[PDB]
C-alpha cells in the first residue's frame, strides 16, 4: 500500500500517467472506441485482447506488465437514471476489488460515465462520489485524470473539502 493513501487530479492525457497502473474507461465489446479508450488503445493495443466484458464489471489485461484495468460504465442514453446509477457505483466498486488484487501501490483513474456515456448530462459530482466510494477502503495513491479546466478546479475542490 502507499504511505499515507491520498487522492490527486491532474489535467492531462491518462495515456502519459506515472501510476502502477491504469483504468481504462472501456466499452463492453473491447472496441478502441473514443475519449480516453481511443488514448489507452493507442498507449496499450496489446491490453485489449479479451477485454470484452459486461457494464458495471472490470476486466484486466497486461500490456506487459502494466495493467490496464478495463471498466464498463453504464452509457446513460440507454440505461434509466436509476438503473445506470445502480450500475456506474458497480463498476467502480469492481475497480477497487482489482486494485487490490494487483497490488498496486498507485493507480491513474477517469470519471466514468462522463463523456460519450454521460447522455448529455454533467455527471461529475455522481461519477466522483461513486469513485470515493469505492476507492475510500483501498490503500493506493489514486489520481483522477481529466482534460477541462473548470472539472479539475471542481475535483480538486471535492478532495480537498473531506481531508
Ligand atoms: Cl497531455
Ligand atoms: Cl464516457
Ligand atoms: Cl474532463
Amino acid at each position: 500500500g502507499a504511505m499515507a493513501p491520498s487522492y490527486r487530479v491532474k489535467r492531462m492525457d491518462i495515456a502519459k500517467n506515472d501510476e502502477e497502473c491504469v483504468v481504462n474507461a472501456a466499452n463492453p465489446r473491447g472496441l478502441p472506441g473514443d475519449g480516453v479508450c481511443k488514448a489507452v488503445y493507442k498507449k496499450w493495443p496489446e491490453s485489449f485482447k479479451n477485454s470484452a466484458t459486461p457494464v458495471g464489471t472490470a476486466k484486466t489485461v497486461m500490456c506487459g506488465t502494466y495493467p490496464v484495468i478495463h471498466a464498463v460504465g453504464p452509457n446513460f442514453s440507454n440505461y434509466t437514471e436509476s438503473e445506470g446509477d445502480r450500475e456506474l457505483a458497480a463498476a467502480y466498486r469492481e475497480v477497487a476489488k482489482e486494485v487490490t488484487r494487483l497490488g498496486v501501490n498507485s493507480v491513474a483513474i477517469p470519471l466514468l460515465s462522463t463523456g460519450v456515456y454521460s447522455g448529455g448530462k454533467d455527471r461529475l459530482t455522481q461519477s466522483l462520489n461513486h469513485l470515493f466510494t469505492a476507492m475510500d477502503s483501498t490503500d493506493a495513491d489514486v489520481v483522477i485524470y481529466c482534460r477541462d479546466k473548470e472539472w479539475e478546479k471542481k475535483i480538486s475542490e471535492a478532495i480537498q473539502m473531506r481531508t
